[PDB]
């Protein structure tokens, strides 16, 4: 696929907003995606023992790698597709190191829509959520199409 500009301005406007707190957002989403989908929890052998939402507040850990995440993320999001650096070591590790299968980054996807909904309803509208989900979707197509020929899923 390929945004148009104006798409990609509506993607980096809500998230220059996300930056202002990256750790907050991070320790949001990671929480939201773990209570949403419990088995995410158990890719991670650093906090999978984490039983309530108040332990996993609490986790430093947990904090840490919800900041490594939103960064890269954040990282892929301002090349406004011209990615491909970017993606190779991280399709690397999720797929061959981690695992993470393509249905687990959708159900990230979805915990990122939902925290920024809840926080930035202004900035977070009808059109700037289907640009947000677009700029995801070409994430996720991009990183499932480095999987296959890196040997993983699809
Ligand atoms: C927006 C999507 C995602 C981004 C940008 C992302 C980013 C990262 C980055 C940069 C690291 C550290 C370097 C590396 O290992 O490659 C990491 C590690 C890891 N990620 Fe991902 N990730 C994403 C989604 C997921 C999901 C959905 C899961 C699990 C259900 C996952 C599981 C992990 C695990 C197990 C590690 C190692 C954690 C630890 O040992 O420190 N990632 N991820």
């Amino acid at each position: 696929m390929v945004l148009s500009e104006g798409e990609w301005q509506l993607v980096l406007h809500v998230w220059a907003k996300v930056e202002a707190d990256v750790a907050g957002h991070g320790q949001d989403i990671l929480i939201r995606l773990f209570k949403s989908h419990p088995e995410t929890l158990e890719k991670f052998d650093r906090f999978k023992h984490l039983k309530t939402e108040a332990e996993m507040k609490a986790s430093e850990d947990l904090k840490k790698h919800g900041v490594t995440a939103l960064t890269a993320l954040g990282a892929i999001l301002k090349k406004k597709g011209h990615h491909e650096a970017e993606l190779k070591p991280l399709a690397q590790s999720h797929a061959t190191k981690h695992k993470i299968p393509i249905k687990y980054l959708e159900f990230i996807s979805e915990a990122i829509i939902h925290v920024l909904h809840s926080r930035h309803p202004g900035n977070f509208g009808a059109d700037a959520q289907g640009a947000m989900n677009k700029a995801l979707e070409l994430f996720r197509k991009d990183i499932a199409a480095k999987y296959k020929e890196l040997g993983y899923q699809g």
